[PDB]
């Protein structure tokens, strides 16, 4: 009989972190610990519901005036306005200018996905699938498979963390961008870099834009921790900003997944920035027909619940209150970590714990370090060094701390 | 003096749709009716949030145990599980044989393109973008776009619509089906065809299987109106389970916009019906693929209000009540139209307004007969001649056959 129209379908690869996620379920050691985890915890190792969130959403729940009915193919207004003016500001002089746009997407993922379908087809030419797409080095594990399937033929890599000095490597960087075609488009972490939690300061940020300012290169911003990165809003878009400021057209990817805790509404935004305002209507018209094919039109409870929050004063003061809660967590693991992997006197430099931000941390360990700490220790990472601050507790500290020195004075 | 990136980006052109609407919308005319609305609405022409939903919806508000925390890629189980079971009945041999897979999805149109991303890769080889895809004469106007953008270049119409027998042209479709090059991609309507509210018989779906079970065509069903299209859910998924029991592997795009009214939570499945188990592990594998670059993961409001009311007999229960009210006024509208017209003496014959099922009926009038109708009488409705019957109230009822009788009449 006619083979299965499937026959022929291999069984694809999967991800590590799921089987390292799967691997830390089943240990039997009460001593386990999760440094692979990829979202926010507390201090007792649970999710965290946002007191903010839970508000808004009964609120919403015994709202009697709001129904199911599609919303606009570029999502909830209020949301859009809302989110954009979050990225760039009340006083930004391009949303004075109106020369802003925003298209609400499913996620940050969401977002990058239209931003680069949208220039896959009308920036460089038409159709142009050849326009070289660099992304950091290391950078999260999606955007290749983003672009990739956006059609870009051409992805590079620039220069970025530098394995010996556990920093940036600013003159890689900067050669990349020296060398890159006129044109070619950068995908930047705004801030909080992941993995690494390494970010170039404002001062390196002004030489980055210097040179992508000369050679035409295209900024299109990643953001998906602003105000959960420090604590403060403001600071967590400077680098955005400052690309405004300096004249730049770009695109901001924002995901409310990781600031809202809202990871499964799946609620992020595109922003826009154009040099003329008559430009905006003619780049959404076509990002309408995008995502049309797509998704049709986008889900209404995250967005409802962040332009909810958003607008009203009172809950949005209760939310930069919930964000600094998470911001100051992380500082403090990062700064016990230091504290105590000092005490040890590890060998080594270890500033860049407290140097790096956000959740994610490369903690500079080799692969046969982490091979140490899972297979003896029970405490799971990735190959790569890669730590989510998250996974520390008041309770895991020390165990944690005393692990790595192990690892680091026994293995090689 | 550095030009815009986006200087030539050109005006998308606008959807016709969108259009009517919001011309309706401006209407200064006190008899004004929209009979271009895509949507359920009550003999008052609101909205309907279902009772079961509003009941479901307060019951997740209230419950603290739910977090926020991302989705597996392929989505809430109990909700694939749910919605493939309804589709394919508890009974189905497929289920107990273990050779479906569900892929949770935004709404119908994301199932849909999943769908599509995922044959353009492996079905009929390896990235074969030449196998013809056909969609009926009319379709649903977004099936061109998702298997445009998917990548597949031979996209061909089967004949479907009759305008001189107002009905379904079974010999035209069957000559189409047989001259399709084996192998060929039929998407199929499951019930009520949108736009013409006409579908096969029994009788008739099994000549169309006959044919598509010989020449070895795939059937891509989009079933977006179980249960809503004629008050029965069982009835009305009918032409998949035939297929199913016939030996056919097939994609089911499944959306629950309309039948639970959460077109803007955007909850859809894909089903996949395979000729054995292990085919769905490796094809599944693929899709995650595919989702991750898409959306990442999906949703959960709309997947769990749906998995909460399917999986309780009482919720069900009251659920499959609140469908058939919906039903039964269309069919309520269609009887009061049909006999008006006939009432009226209206030239023509009117039992395909009776024998068409679903939202949407194509009554046949000419593009002429419809400027007549939006001109004079104020009464919206797209050139093509379709209607969307909720738009129909006992109200307006009168107003629009007397219409339609001089329209026809009047113009010609």
């Amino acid at each position: 009989a006619p083979p299965s129209v499937f026959a022929e379908v291999p069984q694809a690869q999967p991800v590590l972190v799921f089987k390292l996620i799967a691997d830390f379920r089943e240990d039997p050691d009460p001593r386990k610990v999760n440094l692979g985890v990829g979202a926010y915890r507390t201090d007792d190792c649970q999710p965290w519901v946002l007191p903010v969130v839970r508000k808004v959403e009964q609120r919403i729940a015994n709202n009697s005036s709001l129904n199911h009915e599609y919303l606009p193919i570029l999502g909830l207004a209020e949301f859009r306005t809302c989110a954009s003016r979050l990225a760039l500001g009340d006083d930004s002089p391009a949303l004075q200018e109106k020369r802003v746009g925003g298209v609400q997407s499913l996620g940050g993922t969401g977002a990058l996905r239209i931003g680069a379908e949208f220039l896959a087809r009308w920036y460089n030419g038409t159709n142009n699938k050849d326009t070289p797409v660099y992304v950091s080095s290391p950078t999260w594990e999606n955007h290749n498979g983003v672009f990739t399937t956006a059609g870009f033929k051409d992805i590079r890599s620039y220069r970025y963390w530098d394995t010996e000095k556990r920093g940036l490597d600013l003159q890689g960087f900067l050669s990349d961008l020296e060398n890159a075609p006129e044109f070619s488009i950068f995908v930047l972490h705004a801030c909080a870099h992941n993995p690494t939690g390494t970010d170039p300061t404002p001062e390196q940020w002004k030489q980055i834009a210097s040179v992508m300012k000369r050679r035409f290169l295209f900024p299109f911003f990643d953001s998906a921790y602003q105000g959960f990165a420090s604590g403060n809003l403001e600071k967590d878009a400077w680098a955005i900003r400052y690309f405004v400021s300096e004249g730049f057209e770009l695109f901001c990817a924002q995901s409310f997944s990781k600031n809202f805790g809202l990871y499964n509404e799946r609620v992020g935004n595109l922003t826009v920035v154009a040099k003329e305002p008559d430009s905006i209507l003619r780049v959404l018209s076509q990002m309408q027909k995008i995502v049309r094919v797509t998704w049709s039109n986008p889900p209404a409870q995250g967005a409802r619940i962040v332009a909810r929050t958003l607008s009203d004063p009172e809950l949005f003061h209760e939310w930069t209150g919930n964000v600094k809660t998470m911001a100051d967590r992380i500082l403090s693991m990062r700064s016990e970590l230091r504290a105590r992997l000092e005490a040890l006197k590890t060998p080594g430099t270890w500033n860049h714990i407290t140097d790096q931000i956000g959740m994610f941390s490369f903690t500079g360990l080799n692969p046969k370090q982490v091979e140490y700490l899972i297979n003896q220790k029970h405490i799971y990472l990735l190959p790569s060094g890669r730590i989510n601050m998250c996974g520390l507790t008041t309770k895991n500290l020390d165990y944690v701390a005393t692990s790595i020195h192990e690892a680091v004075t026994k293995i090689q």
